[PDB]
């Protein structure tokens, strides 16, 4: 009870994660139990399935990698819920970092179509950072949130090729930087 | 005048980091005007050729990224020089972010020897961040050289993506950390 198209977002999901960007029409229809035909028909190339999955599957990532709205959290508290997350996740098995940011450094191409909606996934995120920026009076949002993703990146980066599990590192720079920030 | 195995060494840089850890034998010999026998004849594979060109190229990287032996300069003086070649190169056009971090990323696998020899070459860098630390009074040189080393990631993996052009970013960010450690 699971259509050819979700097999073929499952898969793509799943294995460019896991393999990388490069894994084959071959191969990904082969995974999700559906022969190339299906996969034309269904999706323009292989890039654009990809792109799909990335988008269709962004609000479920979101939904876990964000604090829920109604949470009761301060400013600071939001902001490190998330980092508490990559923290936590470093400590999987099978983390192999942000999805995100990895399929923008594979395919180094920003026209590509995968790219384009990774990059506006995390352009959200640097978003909510400065949205929570501004609500705990940081004394500049806007570099804040720079600041917070390009945190979020190296610590997703390096956990996710096992050159940093980030015991010890994320809170204490998290509070080095919100307290620069002059946050309440 | 330049070897077949150098030629194919330069190949192996140029392309990887542009086109992508994926290119294929093919693709590097036209480039290198070699033969497949003759890249066969001296290395094992292609994962060996990547291993070399990025182990026998580091010095000259090491070279220009790092500040020279006996410059007069401070700690916070020679860790703010390795940030400022970073600033510099994400204004450049063919930037594609840091070499090591990328192929690490891309490979999914850790025992590669060019992911190992990557690996080593990162590990080497935050080897200066730490005795610049140490030399620097930092309060906790390791943290300090994490914190450092993710900084490089981040800053590097998000200008390389064009996330992040790193203009008034990187100084204050570093001024916040290293304030931080007490680096006098």
């Amino acid at each position: 009870k699971q259509s050819p198209r979700e097999r073929l977002l499952e898969a793509a999901a799943a294995l460019t994660y896991r393999d990388g960007v490069g894994i084959g029409v071959e191969a990904l229809c082969k995974a999700a139990g559906v022969s190339k035909r299906s996969m034309y028909q269904l999706f323009e190339s292989k890039d654009e399935l990809l792109a799909a999955s990335l988008k269709e599957r962004s609000a479920a990532f979101v939904a876990k990698a964000l604090p829920p709205a109604d949470d009761g959290r301060s400013p600071r508290e939001r902001i490190l819920y998330v980092f508490e997350r990559v923290e936590s996740q470093a400590g999987a098995p099978d983390f192999q970092g942000c999805r995100y940011l990895a399929v923008q450094i594979e395919l180094k191409d920003q026209a590509h179509p995968a790219s384009r909606v990774a990059y506006q996934i995390k352009a959200d995120l640097m978003a909510f950072f400065r949205s929570e920026a501004e609500r705990g009076g940081a004394s500049d949002p806007d570099l804040l949130a720079r600041q917070l993703i390009l945190v979020f990146d190296g610590a997703s980066a390096r956990a996710g090729i096992g050159a940093d599990n980030l015991t010890g590192l994320i809170v204490p720079t998290l509070t080095t930087l919100l307290d620069a920030a002059d946050m309440h």
